[PDB]
């Protein structure tokens, strides 16, 4: 009861504790907000999952979250936004994905020097983007992280002496796909892996832990994450993706985020909105294939550009349907509360 | 008399017929609206020209138009916009150009599965873009088609197993141009071919049929299309393009669209506006060369990005000249009526 | 006294002289406005520095400035903006950098044909961009020049028969950096060279002359230019750039412009704003590395994209700090006057 939703009672009870405890809560909420979850217990569970995946990635992501939150505080950003973790998840992703795409080994402590720096740009970028997107009542989903990490990975590249990144290359030959070597266990495993890849994690246990963290806050978010992962796998099979690429969940995490966002988070959860979420996730999968192919030419990973663009497109979509209701950004908490608010409206 | 303009009398007489006839009219108007023509007879003539070029391309383009119109209806878009074909031409182009840039043979029926899908995204995109561009009173020229087809051709690419696209590669050597092998007949033929390449068609007869379709609705549109084709050829000669590339009309169709749009369609046709149309077409030709070179690196055709960007730039241009008059978007029908409205104003 | 600032007394005394003298003043002010200086004496000193660097580049840049100013006059742009040189510096940069990146020899007079043309697009672009950026009270820093020159250099490319550009290629191997061959004299020389590279000039004397021109108008602008150059060099050393690349000042000029803009020009000069300028210059250096690496894939020089993007981001940044004050665009003259205005406010 006190653990589900966004833990409003815990927020009230902590708004008068020590500043260190409040900062820890903001960091946990920022960790959870990567998947639109404003829950500190979910953030703790996600931290446990990341520790299961890679403790070094956990260190880099936690440092990114801390630095992003501290920079948002120093820049005088909205304290309500900071307290809900809306200024820590972009830095979390920045740290995690500069650890993931580093050609150096684990515990390359020098990588903390760039991480911090490009975690400091995440609040700035957010602010700048909020100067534009607020004029359309749009969120800045992961555009700060995407901009920052794309710029970092292009600036360093694979041949940097200090911070070399992993080699990303375009596809140059037709894959050999024989449909009799499909492994149903691996295809099923790609659903939790697809969920976990929103944090850059390929461990199936990490993805299952992330699903548990999603369910703790909002069961509808967990359901839409699983459905988005499945939609991503189906799209990958539809355009004849090699099975090895499908198994890694790199075709699903953008669709996971898109299905979470459109299906109940920023639209009111109705069956029309659920169908819109499915269509947005499919279009996001194909746009992710396109963006990955385009950005592999300059040697940069696709990130979550496709999720941001597809979700922005489907939020800017205007229909005369009363059942497709876009909630005001200030009223958006989580799909159950969003549906209740929509019913009252 | 009843066949010229936008056939307002026919629209009035059909607004009370069967829904199937109205849908056929909307599809024909969407076919014609690729070249800013809101005329069903012009759409029928364009369909005849496409049948002359390639019946398979006709099938794919017609399916794209039908799917785009049906998706716009299902999404509750403005019925006035749907009835004028403003939600069918982007899907028409999507179907036509995914047929054109398919490495498979003609009548590869499986290509209808992707076509439909990315024809369904054309209304959505339009809506999303209209949420922004309406704040500047701008049209969404072919940005839905350009976004959708660029994403599709990047997602599949040349090495896709199911839907391989044609190989697009950057230029890697200096062309050998000897100016004594210029063929004046082929240079002249490149004018109707340049007009026809707005639909992806390289048949000169198809381009002539398209010019007839333009003339049926508005002689000024036909004149500006021919002048834009000539301007594109002159620009191609100006930057020393190989004659083989010039003959294909790939340097002219963007300029055709830009000259139509700026010269009388969205500006009031005056001599100052005609000069502005010429300058916009020239800048569009050079921007098209730039965009084609840039996008060949990722293996994607240039599309009509240059026309959209150049026309948006020249519409956003603000001058103190009273003779350069930008008509309100709701008053834009065709250059003759636009000039009459401007004279009354 | 009459030579510092923006020479308001000279502007008043010249507003009633011959039109040729006024046009010469506008051209000189446009030359100076590349570095945010609205001073004709500074423009003359910059012209002297360019003559020191390369008289052919001086010819191309002067022609670009003249053509841009004349096109702005013909298009009926704001006479106050034209008289302050705000419509001549983009054309100046266009001419200078199409001369710099030309694979032909000096005094290739045919290069004046493209220069003029893409100097005519600089006002248009500015106008178009001002239709958007004015809605956020933002300047169009060098986006007209960046768009125009990127399009030109992509359209022609290295293999053009008439106007071949220099070969720009991505890095394909790890540099061999031995830190014992650092030359302190060359590292120090890279500061004035970094300042001079805003005009594409690598002569250290040209950069020193540019610093003198900056100091004549505003000592704070000169100080921030030097500090931005130093910040660019420090960033280049931070990401292990080969010393040969560092010595050319190609890592500093974007940071020079960013430090000038944020540190006193469009923000009120306080110590908080000076720190913000340092951070913006650092982020601009890294974004410049990223953009250069990305655009070398399509064979295009980075230009000043990074400066424009970083400065726009840091201007759109919203803080609750009263000491970080964004001046209204109409009140922006130069850092000393800006600080006085901020103190009165």
């Amino acid at each position: 009861g006190y653990l589900t939703g966004d833990m409003k009672e815990y927020r009230i009870w902590l708004k008068d504790k020590h500043l260190a405890l409040q900062f820890i809560d903001w960091v946990l909420r920022g960790t959870a907000q990567v998947m639109f979850i404003n829950n500190p217990l979910s953030g703790l569970i996600i931290f446990i999952g990341l520790l299961i995946q890679n403790p070094w990635w956990t260190i880099t992501g936690g440092l990114g979250t801390v630095v992003s939150t501290l920079t948002a505080l120093a820049l005088g950003q909205d304290r309500s936004a900071i307290a809900s973790g809306l200024h820590g998840y972009n830095g979390m992703l920045v740290g995690l994905l500069m650890a993931v795409f580093s050609e150096k080994l684990d515990y390359y402590w020098w990588l903390l020097f760039p991480v911090t720096f490009t975690a400091m740009s995440c609040p700035v970028l957010s602010s700048a983007l909020n100067s534009i997107f607020s004029k359309w009542d749009l969120p800045v989903f992961t555009l700060p992280f995407n901009i920052a990490v794309t710029l970092y990975l292009a600036a360093t590249g694979h041949y940097n002496l200090f911070f070399p990144t992993t080699l990303v290359e375009p596809v140059s030959s037709v894959p050999n796909i024989t449909w009799t070597e499909m492994e149903m266990p691996l295809l099923l495993q790609a659903i939790p892996v697809g969920v976990g890849q929103v944090y850059g994690c390929d461990n199936p246990w990490t993805g299952g832990v992330f699903l548990v963290a999603l369910f703790i806050s909002s069961p509808l978010i967990c359901l839409h994450a699983a459905i988005g992962s499945i939609v991503g796998l189906l799209a990958a099979l539809s355009v004849a993706t090699p099975f090895e690429t499908i198994y890694t969940g790199l075709w699903s995490y953008n669709c996971v985020l898109s299905c979470i966002a459109i299906g109940g988070m920023f639209y009111a959860l109705t069956w029309q909105t659920h169908l819109l979420a499915l269509i947005c996730a499919l279009f996001c999968a194909y746009m992710e294939a396109a963006i990955s192919n385009i950005m592999s030419v300059v040697g940069v990973p696709p990130g979550t550009w496709a999720f941001c663009l597809a979700t922005i497109i489907f939020l800017l979509l205007t229909t005369n349907n009363p059942a497709i209701f876009r909630l005001p950004l200030s009223k958006v908490t989580y799909p159950e509360a969003n549906r209740i608010y929509y019913l009252t409206v």
